[PDB]
């Protein structure tokens, strides 16, 4: 592990991000940059990658491809495979879809065949990119060199952003919101998350529209990434869960000028229908953070609080457990997958809803993005707020908690506001 200091007047995500454009782009490698706790650690370079789908586990390393069947929990078959590549690299990095948290629900033969459920690789590579610091770990000569190289300029002037009309419905997600308050109003379950997709026309500059989007937001998260032919990139707001070295597993979900966020702050912390859900959102996190933790353990440490991500607050709580022996990260975060914010209320019954009534496969859409370490740490930010690329179509995606009192126009108007967080910081390519 060598180190070089953080140069000066430079903010570490522009850097991180010019790294990861620059340094990978020169050696045409897949990476993952990901964003945790005022680190930015860029995974570059592809050691061995594991791919779950819903009929087949495959691990592929140096031009061989190992191919395994799997039955059960999809956390056991991806927790063996990963924890394989963590005993030769320190860290493993990847993305979780939200198919990944129906089999908990019995609901997995919904899945058409080759569905993702999770791509999980070991780095050639990592960089590390902080305030203080810039630390290489297994960095090669060739890498090291275009690092220097990099370093020996200023990074790129973001150009100015392209804009993207949001206002269309080609899925009808109108009809589909009317469609979830009739099931609710027929008692069929509380809450549903209803989503919808907006078809960029132009190629984006993934690293460049990520350093102009992370100006304006400080998530809980973030991430961009170029790994088996997708890009993404997204300012996480919420963390699903995160496991630590010693035990302690933590998840926080949300529910929720300087006088105008005052009193946006205030009817935040004031609002009924807010304070209810998250009442009954922190109650089911707490009932399933208790089937992975030592009796007793499950506890709310902050509740109802008020978070300032800069363009956004949000109100949330902090539900802390300690890791039952018996268990392990991988059943953690299926005990936390997905998330209320990304399904719904019963869960089981969003989850349901949303098969039928949302485009799906979802894949990364209200997935997680993931950082895994070889201590048994692991960290697992909710997707939302993101962009996509795959194969020819660039396309955003953003949704809306739909409950009995719900107006489509209202909801469609809804997605237009989340929708806000990225339409005006797309940068061509
Ligand atoms: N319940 C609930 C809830 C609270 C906050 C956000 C969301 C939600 C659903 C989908 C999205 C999004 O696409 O950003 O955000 C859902």
């Amino acid at each position: 592990s060598s180190s070089i200091p953080m140069p000066a007047g430079v903010n570490p995500a522009d850097l991180a991000a010019e790294l990861a454009a620059v340094v990978t782009e020169s050696v045409d490698e897949d990476y993952l940059l990901y964003e945790c706790d005022g680190q930015w650690v860029l995974a570059a370079g592809v050691q061995a990658m594991v791919e779950l789908d819903s009929d087949e586990l495959r691990v592929i390393r140096d031009g061989v491809t190992r191919r395994q069947q799997w039955s059960g929990r999809p956390g056991a078959a991806l927790g063996e495979a990963v924890d394989r590549l963590l005993l030769e690299t320190d860290q493993a990095f990847g993305w979780v879809a939200f198919e990944f948290g129906v089999h908990r629900y019995g609901l997995q033969q919904r899945l058409a065949p080759h569905t993702p459920l999770a791509r999980v690789f070991s780095p050639r590579t990592r960089i590390m990119v902080s305030e203080k610091e810039i630390r290489l770990f297994d960095a090669g000569i060739r890498h090291r060199e275009a690092i220097d190289r990099l370093l020996a300029t200023g990074v790129r002037e973001v150009p100015q952003s392209r804009s993207v009309d949001v206002s269309d419905d080609p899925s009808g997600f109108r009809r589909r919101v009317a469609v979830a308050v009739d099931e609710i109003a027929a008692g069929r379950y509380h809450k549903v998350i209803l989503s919808r997709c907006v078809e960029v026309p132009f190629a984006i500059d993934f690293p460049l529209t990520y350093r102009l989007g992370r100006r304006h937001n400080t998530p809980v998260r973030s991430f961009l990434l170029q790994l088996g032919g997708i890009r993404a990139l997204g300012y996480s707001p919420e963390l699903v869960t995160a496991v630590r070295a010693d035990g302690v597993v933590i998840t926080e979900p949300l529910a929720g000028g300087p006088a105008i966020d005052r009193l946006a702050r205030d009817d935040l912390e004031s609002n009924s229908k807010e304070i209810v859900e998250h009442a009954i959102s922190v109650r089911s996190s707490l009932e399933e953070i208790t089937d992975i933790a030592e009796p007793g353990s499950a506890a709310v440490i902050d509740f109802m609080t008020v978070r300032e991500r800069g363009s956004v607050q949000h109100l949330g709580s902090t539900i802390r457990a300690r890791l039952d022996p018996s268990s392990d990260r991988m059943a953690a975060l299926e005990a936390l997958f997905p998330a209320v914010t990304a399904s719904g209320i019963p869960k089981a019954a969003g989850v349901e809803a949303i098969f039928r009534l949302d485009e799906c496969p979802r894949g990364l859409y209200s997935g997680a993005v993931v950082m895994l370490s070889a201590d048994g740490g692991l960290d697992a930010a909710l997707t939302l707020r993101a962009a996509y690329q795959v194969g020819g179509r660039t396309w955003l995606r953003a949704g809306a908690g739909i409950i009995e009192e719900s107006e489509p126009e209202r909801e469609f108007e809804e997605t237009c506001e989340k929708l806000s967080t990225l339409t005006p910081y797309l940068v061509a390519r």
